[PDB]
Parts: C-alpha cells; structure tokens; sequence
C-alpha cells in the first residue's frame, strides 16, 4: 500500500480503488491499507455529535465532526438534531404516528431507498422488555408492520445468519456455516480475528449489494469497521442520501455490535443491559431525526433487524469430552454451543466417527448435548450439505456449552451465549418494517429470516437470485410491490387404473386370512373404489407432482393415495379423521394380512418375501388399520400398494404417532386431514432423490429405503369448525422423521412410547415447504384462500416452544 496518496474528498468512498493507491472506504482499517490523512479527515470528533444553542447560524469549520452552520442541510452534514436546536423542530420520536400512504421523497428519488438497520444480539422479548427504554424502536414497532420475533438460522451465530440475511439461502447453501471453518478442498481456515474470512471464495451465493448493482441499483456499504463509530455510520449514510441522484445509493446498512457485546459479558437480562439498549434507541432516534431533517423520513423504508438473541450460558454449564472419550486428541473439536468433530490427523486411519457417536451417546443421566452424524439432524436446521460442515456434530442444550477438556475452558469470563438450535425461544430475534412500502400499525406472524432478501428485493425493484425463501409468503408485510407468483405447473399427471389384475396373477408370498363375503353393498364399494369418499379425504386438492414420473391414484372408502410406480409405494396418502372417529384394534385374523392389490401390476407392486427375507428390515402402513371406518373397509389398509419399509425400532415411533397421536390431535383440533409418505435424501441436500441416487433396498428386491418419514397435519385455524367443513383460514403442524434402525437419539426409548415419542417428533417439526423440497409434490392446490396465505401456510414450523 502506497499510502501517502489523500482521503480528501474522497472519505467512505462508494468504489474501491485497487493497490498501490492507498483506500479510503471502510474496510480500509481492516486491510490496513487508509491513506494517512484518512483519520484526520474521514473520523472527525471535534465538538461531538450536537449542536447547542451557541453552535446555531456558526461559521462553517470543516474541523467539525457535524455542522450548525446555514449552509449544512444544503451539505447534507448537519448535526442529526440541528432543526431541533436550532429551528424549533420535535424530535421525529415526538411526534404522533401518521400514515405513510405514498413515498413522500424529494424530486428526483427514483424509488425509495432502503435501509438496513441491524443490531447484533437483539432478542426478541427486549422488544417488551426494554420498552420503557427504547422510545424510537417502540415507534417504529408500533407504526410499522413487526413481528412478535423473527427465527434466525442455525447456527445462532452472526456472519452465518447476517449472511443469510444479505442472501436468502440457507448457510449450507451460501458457506458461511459458522462463525469459525476448516475447508478441506481449500485447506484454509475462517475465523472472526483475522483476515481470511475477507477472501470471497468463502462467501458464496449472490448478496443484495451484488443484486442490486448488476440490476443498476447502487448500494452503501454493508460492513462498517469497529473503531468507525455509530454518530460516524449514521452521518456517512445521510451523506450518501443527500448525493445527486446518479451517485447516490439506494440501498443502505447500519450495524450495531450491540446489545450482543454486553450480553456476552453480563447475560441477556443483566442489569448492564439497559444502557447499550438506550444507547442503540438513541441512535435510532439521530437516523430518524436526521432523516427528517432532509425530508426523507416518509420517503425511506426502514427495516430494524437482529441477527439472533442472547442465552444465559456460564463457565459450570460446560460438557468435556475428555469426561466420555479415552482418544481425546485424535478429534478437533470445533468448540462452544454447538460442536463440530473431525480427525485431528487424516493420515490416523485409526479414528472412526461410530466410536466416537457410540462413546458420546446417553453415557450421562442429564447429558446436556446429543451427538448426531449430520445427516440424521432434524431436516429443519437443513445443515448438512456443505463440506465445512463436519460428519460430526453435537446439538448442544440450552445454556451449556461444549469443550474438549477443562484446561481450554480456565487457560469465569462470560454470562451470555448463542449459536444453538435455530427454535429455541432465546435465540430468537427481532423484525419491524416502517415506511411508505410496509403497512401501517400491523402485526404479523413470526417468520424466518431466510425470507426476508426476497422482501428487500421487492422493495427496491429487483429481480431476487435463486434462494430459499419462498417469494411471496411475507406477501402480507407490505402495502404495495407483491409479488404474485403462479403455482408450478403439475409436471406429470396421474394414472386412474380400475381393475385389472386377478388374484392369482401375483406371487408375492403374502397371505391374508381374508375369504368371507351382498347387492347394495356390493355398489357402494365399487363407488368407494371410484373416489366417492375423495371430498372427504382429499380436502385441499390432489397435490401436484413436479418431477416425471409413472403414478396411479388410488381411491378408497377411508384414504386416497398417489402411488409410484417406480418407487412402489405411495408418493403421498391423504385422510380425514373426524373428532368423533374411534381407534380400532387390528384383529387377529388379520395380523400379518397383505393383499394385493387388483388395480396395480405384481411388477410394480412390493412382495412380502423380501421382508421375510430381510431380518433388518419390516413394514407398516401409512394409512393406520386402526382408524379404518368400519370392519370392510379395514380390509383396504392392509393392501399392498399401502404397504411401506420400516424398521422395527421406527414401527415403536409410528405405531405410535397412528394409534394414539392421531385421534388426540383430532380431537384437540376438532377433526385433523393428514397427509402422509416417505421422503428420501441420501445425500442429505434437501432435496428428493432420483432413482439413481438411493443407497438402500429392501434385501433381494427393488424396493427402496425412505431415510424419513413426513405426515401433514392441517385443521381450521377456527378449531369450532371441523377440518372438513373450515370456511377460512386453515392451520397447520409437520414433521419429517427419520427413518432410524436404532432409538439412540432417544435416551429414553427402553421406556414406554407415551414418554418419548412425541419428544422426539417435536424435535423433527417441519414446514410443510420442507416436505415439498424433499419430495417435489406441492400441496394445498385447490383451496378457497389467497395463494400469498398458503405460501405463508407453507412456510410456518410449529415449534412446540412454551
Ligand atoms: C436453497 O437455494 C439454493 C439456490 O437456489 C439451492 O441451491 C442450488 O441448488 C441447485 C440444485 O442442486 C444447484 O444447481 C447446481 O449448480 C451447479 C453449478 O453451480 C455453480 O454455479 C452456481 C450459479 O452461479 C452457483 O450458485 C454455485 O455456488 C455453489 O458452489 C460454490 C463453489 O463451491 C460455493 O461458493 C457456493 O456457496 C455454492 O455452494 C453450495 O452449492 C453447491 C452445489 O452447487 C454445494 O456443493 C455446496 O455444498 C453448497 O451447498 C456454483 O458456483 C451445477 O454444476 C449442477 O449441475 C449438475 O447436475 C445436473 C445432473 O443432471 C446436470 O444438468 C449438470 O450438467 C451437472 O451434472 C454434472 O455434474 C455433476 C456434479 O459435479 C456430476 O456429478 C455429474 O456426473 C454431471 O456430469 C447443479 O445445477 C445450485 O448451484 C445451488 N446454488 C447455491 C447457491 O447453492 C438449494 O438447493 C436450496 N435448498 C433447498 C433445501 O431448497
Ligand atoms: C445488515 C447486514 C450487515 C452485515 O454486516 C455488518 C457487520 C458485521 C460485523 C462487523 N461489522 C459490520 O458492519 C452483513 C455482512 C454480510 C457484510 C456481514 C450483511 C447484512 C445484510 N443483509
Ligand atoms: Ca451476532
Ligand atoms: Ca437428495
Ligand atoms: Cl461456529
Ligand atoms: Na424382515
Ligand atoms: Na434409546
Ligand atoms: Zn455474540
């Protein structure tokens, strides 16, 4: 770096000028590369950040850090309370609320312009809690749109969720997937102190400053350097806003590193906390003060966002995996609130990840972390495909932390913590919109973070890059730009077979003790085999298959099915249980009933000797004998085409969820339609698997293995209407689980069902969204609300948090 070149008239500039010529924008301090005056005349202090009484009307004094002189709103670099001092202006957080109907913005803004206020650590209930505190936050919220909280991405952790927040993806997606990485293709190292982490090769995605400039939007800078202080950020931003209007930026960001910094030192709620919380109000009320002042208070859209909440986590509340593991330092751990194992050496052969799963796994009574290979997470967290994530990890429990031994721990310093699962309340952050593009005074549900690129998208006119928000489902925050997305179109269309095939064409070695037999009766079947009973089983339309395929619908009296031919088992199967249905036993002359099924080839059915032969691995059924309608109609859910791969130890988890916690939850909800079927993801993406891709057949045959299991549970939002005669909103609970040969995940299991299963499906919650990428069916096809209220429906996740 060169750096006797001059930062004059050039401080916190927009473009980045390439060595030797020395760098005046921020990030300069970070390479150190600023030119030498770059303090002098780009961090200013002299006089602060007010004007006083005895300031107003005076001489300009470029020395100054702000100005009360005349010629300063010209400028743009009045004090942020100039008008107030010196003109009998109010505060912007003392006056009253009005209605931002329309972009109210000075001649020649071509849109308005966005900003980004982020705030590290901000936990939702501070929004309550610290109310009385916050005075220009508390406006925001209650003149804007907000939600209760905002659900950050696992891990809890800064650059993954601020990434994801710049990008929309999913940190396995865009590669920041902790605040610390090893990259094995790279053999490279990211961490917070230092400047790897600047090289881009670790970013990947395409982030809103790159969306925008390649769409002719110009963007701010997002990263501010520590020593830059706030009074310095928010005076270089309305600088910027007071730019002609071919330079000037339509897309800004400030960041806060509090409240985090002090709830790491002293716990969320510590009573050191209500200082940064009146301190970061306070800056909030000079962005907004000075953002009147230039008349764009009712002309920008502000968004006020937090990274992840704060926990209360001490030295104590620490696991060592020297207290379960004899071969301690064979691993690298990556330490903390979550853990991440490798092999210290990859030249030691002798280190094996199922040794290390099998010595970390229920060795203590209250055990404050569960390992897992990363594969086998909840399907929620989708943090897996990415290989800077390690095979691996720890889920660690609220409050705790994870080490490898007691000497990394003492060689106590903190109070507060965050970076564990994504749906524990602690962790959850903050959302409020204000401005002419979001509603007025409007709460709206809780949301994920990863929603929100495709929202700032639409607030500045662009096109989003491919990301996994769902466009549309945050349709309900904004007063004008939707989005208006159409449904997918239906890729393959279904086979509607009768009957075709004889009993004695199919050697499958199954038997059903089935033999004994009317007129009126014999009609009514033949219509329950037609889809007479469909309108009551398939309430929200068949779904949609997205992919081609080969499949056959399948019609009968207490359930509807899209069966694969190419899978041979049901893609998906739909019903409806009423809350006066009853659970019946399977009957002993039934027990290992299996039928075939007439409509459906011997080819393309399964056969019962594979699972004889296959001493792993047994079947069940995805519409449960036990709440068929009727003795005859019993007969239906022991056909083979209902028939689906299950080992023992996952028979224990499902038996279950149909026996029992089928008919509670109907008559909790007042009648419940569920959609159930298998989901296979070998190479844990997310995403449904080819053919070509499964790893797992039932033994001697083409039958594939599903890793999960999902079922769809959807009711009236208005539980006094029954699920099946529901006039408005619907409401919905998931999951996806997996399909395990072994309950180690569950510490509990040798106990009865009642006390672990629903443990265990809570931890698997899904969105339904989720189960559309995993099995590329989309659901809720045919319903009488908006499309925009079904993505929303789509993208909700049932967290079971209290
Ligand atoms: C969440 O949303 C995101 C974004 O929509 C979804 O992720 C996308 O998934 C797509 C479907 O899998 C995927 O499409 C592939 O793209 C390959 C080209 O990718 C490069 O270019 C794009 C576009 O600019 C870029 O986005 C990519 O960025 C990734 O990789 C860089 C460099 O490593 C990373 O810095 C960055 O973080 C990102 O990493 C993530 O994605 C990759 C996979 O692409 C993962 O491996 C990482 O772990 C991480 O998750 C790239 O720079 C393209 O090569 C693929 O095409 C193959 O497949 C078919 C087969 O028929 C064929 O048409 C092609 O010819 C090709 O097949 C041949 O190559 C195969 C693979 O090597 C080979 O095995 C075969 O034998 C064939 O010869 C494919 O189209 C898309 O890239 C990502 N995008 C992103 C940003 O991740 C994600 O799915 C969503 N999640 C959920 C749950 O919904
Ligand atoms: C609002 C925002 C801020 C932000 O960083 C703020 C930042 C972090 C640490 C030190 N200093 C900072 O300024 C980023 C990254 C990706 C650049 C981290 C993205 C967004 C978005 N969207
Ligand atoms: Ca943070
Ligand atoms: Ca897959
Ligand atoms: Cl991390
Ligand atoms: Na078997
Ligand atoms: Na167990
Ligand atoms: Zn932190």
């Amino acid at each position: 770096t060169a750096t006797s070149g001059s930062c004059k008239g050039r401080c916190f500039e927009l473009q980045e000028v390439g060595p030797p010529d020395c760098r005046c924008d921020n990030l300069c301090k970070s390479y150190s590369s600023c030119c030498h005056d770059f303090d002098e005349l780009c961090l200013k202090t002299a006089r602060g950040w007010e004007c006083t009484k005895d300031r107003c009307g005076e001489v300009r004094n470029e020395e100054n850090a702000c100005h009360c002189s005349e010629d300063c709103l010209s400028r743009g670099d009045c004090c942020t309370n100039y008008q107030v001092v010196c003109k009998g202006e109010s505060h912007w957080v003392d006056d009253d609320c009005e209605e931002i109907k329309v972009p109210e913005c000075p001649a020649g803004f071509v849109r308005p312009p966005l900003i980004i206020f982020s705030v590290d650590g901000f936990r939702a209930s501070y929004m309550k809690k610290g109310s009385k505190v916050m005075p220009n936050i508390e406006k925001l919220r209650s003149c804007g749109t907000h939600a209760p909280y905002m659900r950050p991405v696992y891990p809890t952790k800064t650059f993954p969720n601020l990434y994801t927040l710049a990008t929309g993806l999913y940190p396995e997606s865009h590669g920041i997937v902790g605040n610390s990485m090893y990259d094995p293709v790279f053999d490279a190292s990211f961490h917070l102190r230092g400047r790897e982490k600047f090289n881009h090769r670790w970013w990947g995605g395409q982030p809103l400053w790159i969306t925008a400039t390649k769409q002719g939007v110009r963007a701010g800078t997002f990263f501010w350097s520590v020593s830059i202080p706030h009074e310095r950020r928010i005076l270089t931003i309305l600088q910027w806003l007071s730019l002609p209007d071919n330079e000037r930026p339509s897309v800004y960001a400030f960041y806060s590193e509090q409240p985090d910094f002090s709830g790491h030192k002293y716990g969320p709620f510590g009573p050191e906390m209500t200082n940064p919380l009146r301190e970061i109000d306070k800056t909030v009320g000079q962005l907004m003060d000075g953002l009147k002042q230039l008349r764009l208070h009712r002309c920008v859209n502000v968004i006020f966002v937090g990274d992840h909440g704060m926990e209360d986590v001490t030295c104590d509340r620490t696991e060592f995996l020297s207290n379960y593991l004899t071969n301690v330092d064979d691993i690298t751990l990556v330490p903390g609130t979550l853990g991440r194992i490798r092999a210290k050496s990859i030249n030691n052969s002798k280190y094996d990840p199922k040794t290390i799963i099998a010595a970390l796994t229920c060795k203590k009574p209250d055990q404050h972390f569960k390992p897992y290979m990363k594969q086998h997470l909840p399907k929620r967290l989708h943090y897996a495909n990415n290989r800077r994530i390690e095979d691996i990890h720890l889920l660690v429990d609220r409050r705790w932390h994870v080490a490898r031994k007691p000497l990394d721990v003492y060689k106590c310093f903190f109070q507060g913590d965050h970076g564990f699962d994504n749906k524990v309340n602690s962790m959850q952050t903050v959302f409020v919109g204000y401005g002419p593009t979001f509603k007025y005074r409007t709460k709206v549900p809780p949301f994920e973070n990863i929603e929100l690129y495709n929202v700032m998208c639409d607030l500045l006119g662009l096109k989003p890059a491919p990301n996994n928000g769902t466009h549309g489902s945050l349709n309900h925050l904004l007063r004008t730009n939707t989005f208006r997305p159409t449904m997918p179109d239906e890729v393959s269309r279904p086979n509607y077979p009768g009957i075709m095939y004889l009993q004695s064409e199919f050697d499958l070695g199954c038997t059903c003790d089935d033999k004994v037999e009317n007129k009126l009766e014999e009609l009514n079947k033949r219509l329950h085999t037609k889809g007479s009973t469909k309108e009551r089983h398939l309430l929200y339309g068949r779904p949609a298959v997205l992919y081609r395929t080969s499949y056959d619908i399948l019609y009968h009296t207490d359930f509807e099915s899209g069966y694969s031919e190419i899978f041979l088992m049901p893609l998906w199967t739909s019903y409806t249980i009423s809350k006066q249905a009853e659970v019946s036993s399977i009957p002993e002359h039934l027990t290992n009933c299996v039928r075939p099924d007439v409509r459906v080839s011997p080819g393309f059915s399964q056969n019962c000797l594979a699972y004889k032969n296959d001493k792993q691995m047994s079947y069940g059924f995805l519409f449960p004998p036990y709440l068929s309608s009727s003795p005859e109609a019993k007969y239906d859910a022991f056909l083979v085409t209902n028939m689906v791969p299950m080992y023992p130890a996952f028979k224990r988890v499902w038996a279950y969820f149909q026996r029992v916690l089928v008919k509670k939850y109907a008559s909790e909800r007042n009648g419940v339609n569920v959609i159930s079927g298998p989901i296979f993801d070998y190479n844990y993406d997310g995403l449904r698997d080819t053919e070509d891709e499964i790893k797992q057949y039932v033994e001697g045959s083409s039958i594939p293995v599903p890793t999960h299991y999902y079922s769809i549970i959807t009711s009236c939002l208005d539980f006094t209407q029954p699920a099946d005669k529901c006039d408005g909103p619907l409401s919905v609970s998931s999951f996806i689980l997996p399909h395990r040969p072994d309950n180690d995940e569950s510490c509990n299991s040798s106990e009865d069902e009642s006390k672990w299963v629903e443990e265990l499906m809570k931890m698997h919650t899904a969105r339904v969204r989720d189960i559309e990428h995993l099995t590329g069916l989309d659901f809720y096809r045919k319903t009488s609300r908006s499309y925009s209220e079904i993505l929303t429906l789509k993208t909700y996740l049932h967290t079971y948090e209290s």
